[PDB]
């Protein structure tokens, strides 16, 4: 009857390799789909990055109420997205993070279109948003020498800085660059 | 094994900035502004834990509620305050310098090691300006 | 008996070793057209 | 049978490559402050 | 193979995720995460 | 036999750091902050 037991073991040693064979299956296809996503965003974490073009702002009196930026793709940019991201004020006075708004604000920002199709959406490489906001809402209409350290980051990571350097004379003067 | 040791590996978080509010003379508060890594999940900062290697002591700041020697999360953007749930959300992780240890004076080196509940720790060298001279607010 | 379990853990080893290449690969792929543009 | 012992060892390889990938993330993280100061 | 978003659920949105598995008459899985582009922007068809 | 040897190398310690006291000039105490490795079970830290 040793013929009788063989048959028996025979068959649960298959299912016992059937049940490795799956485990390291299914855990390979986990780690694709997370090994795959990990690549996409890491790369979108450097590539996607936003670039000013130029800064300038309206000037009332003799402190620039009004804080205005020409921002673009960077080189091999996909979309981005100027919705989800957060551009950090750190002024002289406040040092505050402002986040996206329609219709004009306080302490956010707005991005009105001056090339392409999107108003808030940087699709193609020749489109221009600007980047709009309220220095005297968001701390105070700065003076002539203020210097704000601004920094706009993309919902996926990518930073960028820029020193806004008010001239250190504001006359004779509609609307200087910062 | 496989989840958590991928979780160990993925889920760990970057942080954007980090500033510091100044009153006198002497940086009293600690911000930072945290966000998630590539490929991260849902990065809860009630279960995280903070080192807090100051140059007068050096303890493990926990999280806490509305601090003193923890941590709290104000939220940046996003809808939870205490989880990242997108690649777009941004909290606040607050410290008091003046309450884990003493006043960070200008030129204080604090080291800060934000360990998620995987085990993902993420170092970051906050350095106060050497001088703060005419600085309602610096940027550690 | 022994022989068995073997025979189908090798075709499992094969298929995640399969899975795990397609994955670097396809991932310098996207690598490559990114890195090239 | 064969299964039993697959599923030990996939275990330690998958603890060996935390262990790896923890070297390079933090070793990373320690240069990335030491090249930014 | 052919699966209305619509219907399942609804249309997904920009940036939505869904898990995926396909698991054939014997048992054997096979798990995709489809993941919508963040941006639809101008794209009459993407690649989840 | 299956669960010890499993436990073996399953449950592990991950030190995550490493601190130490100052006194005067010399370290006169090493402290360790200590973890569960990747799918660990509870790990007394009175019989290690
Ligand atoms: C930043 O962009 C703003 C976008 O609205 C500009 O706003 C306009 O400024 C005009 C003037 O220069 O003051 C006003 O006549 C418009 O009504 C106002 O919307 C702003 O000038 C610019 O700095
Ligand atoms: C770090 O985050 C803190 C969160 O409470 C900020 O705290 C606020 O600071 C304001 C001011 O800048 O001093 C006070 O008016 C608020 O009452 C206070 O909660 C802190 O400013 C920031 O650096
Ligand atoms: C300008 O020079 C000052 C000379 O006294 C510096 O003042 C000291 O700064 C120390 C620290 O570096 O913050 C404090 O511990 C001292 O109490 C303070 O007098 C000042 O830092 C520097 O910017
Ligand atoms: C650019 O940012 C926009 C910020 O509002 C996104 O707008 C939202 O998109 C959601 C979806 O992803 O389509 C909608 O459910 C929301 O109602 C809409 O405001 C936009 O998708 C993004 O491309
Ligand atoms: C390791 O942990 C020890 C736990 O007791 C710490 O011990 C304290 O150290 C203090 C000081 O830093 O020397 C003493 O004032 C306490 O009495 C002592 O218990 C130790 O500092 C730490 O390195």
């Amino acid at each position: 009857q040793v013929g009788i037991g063989t048959l028996i073991v025979f068959i649960a040693m298959v299912l016992v390799a059937a049940i490795a064979a799956g485990v390291l299956i299914n855990t390979a296809g986990y780690l694709q789909s997370k090994g795959s996503a990990t690549g996409e965003e890491a790369s979108a974490q450097v590539s996607n990055r936003i670039n000013i073009v130029s800064a300038y702002g309206n000037v009332x009196x003799x402190x620039v109420d009004y804080v205005n930026l020409t921002v673009r793709q960077a080189a091999g940019a996909d979309n981005i997205n100027l919705x989800k991201s957060t551009i950090q004020w750190i002024g002289p006075d406040x040092a505050t993070t402002l986040t996206y708004x329609x219709x004009x604000x306080x302490e956010n920002f707005t991005t009105x279109s001056i090339k392409g199709x999107x108003x808030x959406v940087l699709v193609d490489q020749s489109d221009r948003i600007k980047v709009i906001m309220y220095a005297x809402x968001v701390x105070x209409x700065l003076x002539x020498g203020x210097e704000v350290q601004l920094t706009v980051t993309t919902q996926y990571g990518s930073k960028t800085t820029y020193w806004a350097q008010v001239p250190e004379s504001l006359k004779d003067k509609n609307a200087v660059x910062l």
